[PDB]
């Protein structure tokens, strides 16, 4: 199962999530398709394993530092999650709809516990963490897909742009989406603060 | 171009975004593939058109009501966007990375103008709108992909779950993701309020 992930990751960056086929993986592994099907129950199982391995390799801020604020942790954790998702073609797509793996239980429990220790209810701490995750996934996928489309997509017409949209597009072309992402992350954290403060 | 979208939408729900192929669309249209290629420059152009049409058909809260607060508008707009994305298989996937179409310019300009009239800078109003969009896309895609995986994905092991994760999973299995979504939306709006308030 170790080398299979490594080959599948290499294949996935070369052909994308859609092109990560049984035929093509079995070819890369040097084996008959029936053998690949035997040990890897299906594509969804493979994708699940890739989602875990991508965070294992590249998500380096999964735990709070000693004495770190929850605000700081959420920000650093989100930036790390983003960096991990961006490392591979369709990395964010691979993650979508997964649930924590057994190897991640201690990590995600620590995050949940950290929120409750800071005074969030489990439900609200979960919803905050979920909001950060969903926002980050959406921001990453929009960025990755926009970049991927540049080749196929006609230069969009500017002769009839209204003023604010015209300015907005200029702002968005000024970087890769990172500024927007950091601003949204801060909006979320400011929101969680308001909410937490009221309840306590 | 009208009937093509209609057939492609019907095909897309039956075979997904990946299965929306030239071969298969040309077959559904009753035409040779070279004819389909002629008028539809490529798949990305088709997907772009589908993204516009899906909102045209089902996104019914694109404009603020007379006298409506920006907080209320963002919430109602987000709920509507979600409802539209959820209507079709891979609707959220179709949207990813698109930019406003000429037919949408007046609509998105109105939204941007509404934020600036309420005291947001154009940049901050844009980043707020972008945050709502990214969060909604991420929440929808996670929900849709989780549901789609239920068939292929083994019943995940519960014998070694830690307490907070165990409770979190029970909370998440209690609905389809809507409660989490509404909570995250409120966190975002509370955050934007804090930010706007400080600046003014
Ligand atoms: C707590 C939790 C998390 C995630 C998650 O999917 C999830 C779930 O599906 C059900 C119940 C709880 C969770 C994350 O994916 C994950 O990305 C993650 O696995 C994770 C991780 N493994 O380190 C994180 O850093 C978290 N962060 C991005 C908010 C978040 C934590
Ligand atoms: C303003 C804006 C929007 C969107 C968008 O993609 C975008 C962009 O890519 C660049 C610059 C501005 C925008 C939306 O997709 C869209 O979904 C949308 O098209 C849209 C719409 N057409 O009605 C919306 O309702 C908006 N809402 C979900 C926040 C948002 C507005
Ligand atoms: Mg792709
Ligand atoms: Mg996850
Ligand atoms: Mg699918
Ligand atoms: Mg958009």
């Amino acid at each position: 199962k170790s080398k299979v992930i490594n080959s599948a990751l290499e294949l996935g960056n070369e052909v994308g999530i859609e092109g990560l086929t049984t035929r093509k993986l079995a070819q890369k592994l040097g084996v008959e398709q029936p053998t690949l099907y035997w040990h890897v129950k299906n594509k969804r199982a493979l994708l699940d394993a890739l989602a875990v391995e991508i965070l294992a390799r590249h998500h380096d801020y999964s735990l709070p530092a000693a004495g770190e604020s929850w605000q700081s942790f959420l920000r650093n954790n989100a930036m790390s999650f983003r960096r991990a998702l961006l490392r591979y073609r369709d990395g964010a797509k691979v993650h979508l709809g997964t649930r924590p793996d057994e190897k991640q239980y201690d990590t995600v429990e620590t995050q949940l516990r950290f929120m409750t220790e800071n005074g969030f209810s489990l439900r609200d701490g979960l919803y905050a963490i979920s909001a950060v995750s969903h926002f980050t996934l959406g921001a990453v996928l929009e960025q990755q897909e926009h970049t991927a489309a540049l080749t196929d997509r006609p230069a969009a017409p500017d002769e009839n742009l209204p003023p604010l949209l015209r300015e907005a597009l200029q702002i968005m072309d000024s970087d890769d989406g990172e500024q927007a992402f950091l601003h949204g992350l801060e909006s979320l954290i400011r929101g969680f603060e308001v909410q937490l403060t009221a309840l306590l």
